């Protein structure tokens, strides 16, 4: 009998904190901007049944509408999970993304809407953090191999350089000072020691922005 | 019962002012244009519902028919939002944006114009110089810890030089000079000084341009 | 009653004089032909509804048919405002960019448009010179920079080799020759010497030429 | 009489476990997204008749009503094949894959599409894993042919060199020292011994992800 | 009542003349073919409403009918411009450009189609001279400016080597030679000798080729 | 009366054994996958009216139909070769390749087809090593000429020094020597070498995998 | 009446003759095959509106059909160009060039078809034939003045160097040797000698060839 | 009557013999695969009027059936010219090219299909074989005269070291031995051979490929 409309947009730089830096020290050492990247996730979140659904069953709106009939609830709770429609934009013609919610009062459709909202943004920041550490954790792996190959490369040529002198100054003195490494060792090396620190998961950031924030609907539906 | 009209198209450099050199200045570090995309804010400031919210929440005009009556004040709010209609244009056809208004009077309809457009590019000035200082500051610590692993690095092939010497003037020589920089070095920590110095805010900025300014209509609707 | 027609197209390079080696120099130092650019604000002018509004009010033609009511006053000049009609070409088909202007009399339909045409190319030429002052400008600063960055990157090198001949000749060798200046800074320095002229902005230039141009109509609309 | 829905999408990276990692490597060797062709594996499973016929000879359901008749056992067999119903999706319209599986009790048409999904899954893994398993292997024949020809090379070489000097130092060392090896030799070694190691096949890999989870249907079809 | 037909295509190499020389070696300066560019202009010409006017005012076909009556020339002029009707091809349809012109006669709609076609072609040609003309001074300029500050690096270059030199005979010797000058100063020297002599304007030069030349009519269309 | 099915894809990496390595070895030496290219023929095979004639030639199916009327005994071979119908797949609406085949019994469509699809196979796999073979061939001959012209211009090269020197160390030297070879020549012996073992040509990969099976058809056609 | 077809397509390289290594020649000195680019100077004439008209004034069939009224005799003409019709090729369904010539007697459209397409290969060839001549100019020319600037800059840099050197061997070196050309000089001095030899100019070439060669039609139109 | 029916691709690289190898080689120095530009001339040859009439007149089959009589021998040789049908294939339906031809009996419709399709493709072979001639003649002409500029380019630098020799050892050293000459001219020497060798012509060879091959019809059109 009334609804909220919201409307959204990719979240600022600013609004993804601590993600944003991580996120892109990573892709400029593996060769759609990180925000676009983030807001995918956002409206993906959006427009998901299980979304929908886990969302209504964490609600006092709905847990406060059973009757204690299996089936009666199971009615209701899809009932629920179709009052909460999404509407991808088509940039085409300057229509933008938005979720529209329905429910019995006007100020239910503003609250849930905005309690909808936020609970899709912290789905989607989870996320794109579980994805954080299993690309910093394999950049880290792969880092390790490289360097751990380099250091094996250089043994090789120290050793056949070793063998090749015995055959008296310059055997201590490379016997001393061991496989000669090269810069680009060094570096990969710093790099490391940082990836080694491991990322920070900070599970708070905004994945979206409101170009319609929900309000109190005027007249029903 | 009267309406004004106006029609926008992207700024120009000038009109960006300070914003424009500081925006390529962070681009050419991460390595279309920057009034396109300032634009692309101010035609979303203006389409936004939020922003025809608080436009009218901040104007004598509301407020005066305003009746201390909140359900009654929230209605007329509503449908004040929905006198203010947005036009996408479609270059297909070389149409451009443009935007109405819709008041009680003739003098109304034009000043609320002009002020409702000044309005939405100051809100996207601030969004922009927003996004700017955020991607300054994530480009800064980028900066700072290259510098640091940069140090790191040195550090290492000076403790290496420092071993293979030791196994007598060349040991004083580099035990007093430190490690060696490359040119790659200073430059980065040149680059880093003004970074630090950080950005020059100039909240003064238009973000579009009029094809077509308000006037005074000439008739009612 | 009676109508003229302008038909146009793009200035020749002659007739931007030192506008077009300016938008070069410019052009050539960052990395749509300069005439198509000109041409591009020039349509932008002539279609402008402000630029048929402001040429209306600054015309005798205008003036003399005001009976001194505002309302009536308005609504001439907005029934002028739309006598002046654009039809931009469709280049698939040979068709070009046309301008058409309605008036009372044939001499004042095409001394008018004549007028309408010098009026509105004015305009771009004055805009396309605020644009051509503020690149320069902005250029202008980021050379500077770029200059004291470099200066600032030869004084640590300097200041690092002088604390390393330190620990006696070749002290005082540095000493008086100062830091070591790359080509790449001495070009820049003489760029920079041009650049502080800046530039010459002429207000003249033409922005279009004609393909046809207005003439006495030989009847009635 | 029951029906239970499934609407899926590409899986994530950390979704692929230990894959991910190993084709990435793979793919650095031989100079659309890894999840990509991960989900057109699994959208082939979930769609194959083969897979389906699989899926339920396994099942204690199809089991429980087989009557020991070979013709009625196999046309069973056959209506349940066709009550597994995958739905292509569609980009042009942001519609997405999904699948439906119909059963003779609400509870079963879940928990059967739950297994059905995980079962096209494991398949999609198996398979994933059969082609890194295979293309390492050429790729480590390949590694050792290159190695092997790069031996040939040096000795060939050798010989000639040894030939070439003695018509005694430099005969005696040349004598010791074997044929001498470039950086790119040792290089390709290192890759070599980790090729041999071969890959880790992680067995528990996720291949799609759910937007929509079945859920026990309300009402029968 | 008596009309002729020419259909035209672009102009080969050698139908340039000198032009095409000129225009290439400005091209090759700065980093569609010159022929498409020279027929761009020539069909621009043979459809411009100026180009018919001016045609007809300079014709003995035209003077001859004059009564000396300002009002009734025009008019008749008017009608001879709509007497020359281009026809834009279509290259999706293999369709080229045509012209026809409707004179009172069979031999003067064949002699005038003929002379309309050579003024076209003579005005595209002093039009795309023009363009050389402006197009190479503007070049030289450029060029006059990068010698001189090649010429102001060279200096500053030769002073601060006179400095170091100071604080015997590589002094005054150093003094003799003046200011070291790279193999691309002289370069851009001896190409600022050609630039300063001045292109060759070919006034001769064709700008179209006929597929079909005009021919007396047979009958009245 | 009775129909089987199959919906076949591309053969996995390892069903291609020894044939994908080579194919791959081939590909690196002259500058769409081995797999898709190996499918392609398949697809070709199966669906050629020749592999459907030679196929039911050498089937007892057939042979056992025949009453010894060359007529009579054509038109039955017609009909089974008509009784064998490919649909290439539309991949857009994710339907797949697949071959039907009409038959007697429900038991003799699943075989048959089954022994169809192996014929075609076969037939791939053949055709596949008569290009490789030939492909080999050819990349073989093409080097050993690269080869001996290597060897004539340091003959040449050889012979032009012999002279000059004669023109006394040196001379005995480079009579007892020879021409001298570079690294790439030495390169592209090994490289001939590997050539010279010449392809290895197993008959027996697969070239195609199932999708959807043969199986006995519940129900007539 | 009657009437012959012809098809075509563009002709071999053999064909050419002479012509065929000329455009090679300054084609690979200028940084769509040669064939095609002749035969689409062939499909012009062949096509064009004058060709027809030239070639019938030319032939006997119509100066036997001229009956010296101008009027019917220009009608005539008329009739016979429209007579021979060109159909440009469809490629994308296998359609290929064609030309079609009707007249009174099966001899006659076979002969005069053969005739036909002789004269427009003709006119074909020594268009190209002109466009080669003067390519070869401009080129010959460019080269010129390009070999000229370089002795132009060898002169200034051993001018330079003389002076230096005044301020005494290597000085009376100087004077007798002049100034120092690079390969490039040379390379160019000697292409310079190939080009002034000046193309070979055999009008004889053939600009098509044959796919279906007229012959004599059996039956009337 | 009866018809045979054929569908053809394009052939394979061993199908193509001693031409692969050898238009690869040519191609290798110039700066579609071999197989497509062999198919695309068989097919070609194939639909053919010309092919169709020569054909027809080489055969019994036509010559039994000829009367003595010019004209009803033509209108024979015409008919059995629209007998043989050829129909591209269009790819976006997976259709391959098809060849008919019809005659009066079946066994004749079978050999005359077979021997027209061989008859085509011997045609296309030797047109391939042509195209190569010529181009590899070219080709050689085009090295000659590279050689001879090399060696004169050689000659220019030799009588200039001579010359600054002259104003005693040196001197006969240079006046023994000879110009100097880079690789490049001695490997430009080595291919001049091979090219003079000439290129290895198969008449032989295959330049198409059956999918179904003409049999005998089982029945009437």
């Amino acid at each position: 009998e009334w609804s909220s409309t919201a409307i959204t947009d990719r979240p600022t730089v600013n609004m993804l904190g601590g993600y944003y830096s991580q996120q892109q020290f990573l892709r400029n050492l593996d060769v759609p901007s990180v925000m676009d990247e983030a807001y995918k996730e956002f409206v993906m979140q959006l427009a998901s049944w299980d979304t929908r659904r886990e969302f209504w069953l964490q609600t006092d709106y709905y847990k406060q509408r059973m009757v204690g009939n299996s089936k009666a609830d199971a009615a209701l709770l899809d009932e629920m999970i179709n009052n909460i429609q999404f509407i991808p934009g088509d940039f085409t013609r300057a229509v933008n993304d938005s979720v529209k919610l329905i429910a019995e009062t006007a100020p239910d459709a503003n609250n849930l809407l905005r309690q909808y909202v936020a609970f899709a943004s912290q789905r989607a920041a989870s996320h794109l953090n579980d994805e954080l550490k299993g690309a910093w954790a394999a950049r880290t792996i792969q880092m390790k191999a490289q360097v751990k190959r380099q250091e094996e490369v250089a043994k090789a040529i120290y050793d056949r350089r070793m063998n090749s002198i015995e055959q008296q100054a310059r055997l201590e003195n490379l016997q001393a000072v061991g496989p000669a490494f090269d810069l680009d060792y060094d570096q990969n090396r710093a790099m490391l020691n940082t990836l080694n620190v491991g990322p920070t998961l900070d599970p708070r950031f905004q994945t979206y922005r409101y170009l319609r924030t929900p309000e109190e609907p005027v007249k029903r539906d």
